[PDB]
């Protein structure tokens, strides 16, 4: 093989073999640690928050010999070459030798830092705002170094997890559940609440994934690389959601199904799905839409996918089959627009739609609403369900045409007393030999209990 590397000679103030789950509810994990989520260890020196980085950054001739703490998930021998040469690349050329520009990217967002470092290492470093820059970088929270640009290594953590292989009832419960989604049993999903992650998980299932936002006009961004380690896609991220921003459109196993970053999650707070389920969790953009596809004939036995679009508030879910095909758009906005989401928001859904199902977008009616919406996916795909919130209020959002190929479920309205939210989500499963396909769409009331719902099955 290839010779290991001995970090004992370096300089690193903290230097650990990280234990796996395995090691230590989960007891069966053995290439993921509690390391970063959802608490970082205490060993570890916390990093710099995003507004901050981008404050120091933003008034460089004030902070330009401020530091900043920051993360990065590297190999064996990227983390070793940066403990030795103390440089942000590993390098030992010196800066000058440029001027006679190779980049490393780090990161302040703790999520991103664990999907990179897991099963590979952990390193982070101080460094001084002079030498980092954002102008460039793909993934959220990122932030570009030189190689050469020197570095203070803070903490290098060995997640490779190299162990021999393991042999209140969460765990059994959590089984249980597995069994039952894995059946296609849709009801392993109705009435236990809301759930979504922020946290990323590459999953076995390759889709194609698009996005539709006003912050990037006359384009559609579409991404058919799978959703992986290198860290957060920049257009499937929202910088205003709270601090750090957070992910609209993410991957990740059933070990946790949500987190705390979950608005009114309760029992999946509590239970999982064990990390044979893959989810994948669609938000709305910032002002617009996301959308995935996904090839119903790759969905593999006894490895079923969940697609969950977290709270409802007010934004728009689409679930939809056309041929061999599921589609998955989630289109409304962050910014508090009243009317965007009938009316704009619409608009970003099917220019996400057409784009992912490769039509050009149709002629539309000077006035896009929520009846555009309707008649859009009645045209076009074969069967479809719009979960919405409507007013008697605003017009544009009310539906008042059918389509027999359309079913419409509003998870809120006037006659509801809030607080109230809604859910939305499907399953496929690979089962005696088929794809099933299931949709819930469900509306909470009050401790939040369900009261109204919509089940559509989109297989045969
Ligand atoms: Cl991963
Ligand atoms: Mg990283
Ligand atoms: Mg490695
Ligand atoms: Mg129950
Ligand atoms: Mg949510
Ligand atoms: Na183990
Ligand atoms: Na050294």
């Amino acid at each position: 093989g290839r010779q290991p590397f001995n970090f004992e000679g370096l300089d690193i103030p903290v230097y650990f073999i990280d234990k796996p789950y395995s090691e230590l509810e989960l007891s069966f994990v053995n290439d993921d640690s509690p390391l970063l989520f959802p608490e970082m260890d205490s060993r570890l020196p916390k990093p710099t928050p995003e507004l901050d980085i981008k404050y120091y950054s933003s008034n460089l001739s004030s902070f330009k010999e401020d530091t900043v703490i920051l993360m990065r998930g590297t190999t064996e021998e990227e983390a070793w070459n940066i403990a030795n040469y103390k440089t942000a690349g590993g390098s030992n050329k010196d800066l000058e030798e440029n001027f006679i520009l190779s980049f490393s990217e780090y990161t302040s967002s703790i999520n991103s830092a664990d999907t990179a470092s897991r099963k590979h290492f952990l390193v982070i470093i101080k460094v001084q705002v002079k030498y980092i820059s954002n102008d460039n970088v793909l993934y959220a929270n990122h932030w570009a170094i030189p190689d050469e640009a020197p570095v203070e290594v803070l903490a290098v953590v060995d997640r490779r997890f190299i162990f021999p292989e393991p042999p209140e009832n969460v765990a059994e419960i959590s089984s249980i559940n597995f069994r039952r989604l894995n059946s296609g049993n849709i009801n392993v999903l109705k009435g236990r609440g809301v759930f979504s992650s922020r946290r990323l998980r590459e999953i076995y299932l390759r889709f194609d994934a698009a996005n539709a936002d006003e912050l990037r006009p006359g384009d559609v961004y579409v991404k058919k690389t799978k959703f992986d380690s290198m860290g957060y896609d920049s257009h499937f991220y929202n910088e205003g959601i709270g601090i750090n921003g957070a992910p609209t459109l993410n991957t990740y196993t059933g070990e946790y199904v949500a987190d705390s970053s979950s608005q009114g999650a309760t029992y999946w707070l509590k239970y999982n799905l064990t990390n044979e389920t893959s989810i994948i969790k669609v938000s709305n953009s910032a002002r617009g839409a996301n959308g995935i596809k996904i090839a119903l004939e790759e969905i593999e036995e006894n490895k079923p996918v969940v697609i969950t679009s977290g709270t409802l508030t007010g934004c728009t879910v689409v679930f939809a089959r056309k041929g061999e095909y599921f589609y998955a758009v989630h289109t409304g906005n962050s910014e508090s627009l009243i009317g965007f989401t009938s009316t704009s928001g619409v608009a970003k859904a099917i220019e996400v739609l057409s784009s992912l199902s490769e039509l050009e977008v149709p002629a539309l009616p000077d006035v896009i609403n929520n009846n555009t919406l309707v008649e859009y996916l009645s045209d076009n795909f074969d069967s479809a369900l719009i979960s919405y919130s409507s007013s008697s209020l605003k017009p544009n959002s009310m539906i008042n045409i059918s389509r027999e190929n359309v079913s419409t479920f509003s998870y809120y309205t006037d006659d509801i007393q809030l607080p109230s939210f809604g859910t939305s989500v499907t399953i496929l499963v690979r089962t005696n030999d088929n794809t099933v396909v299931r949709s819930l769409s469900e509306s909470y009331t009050m401790k939040m209990v369900v009261f109204n719902v919509l089940q559509k099955d989109f297989s045969a």
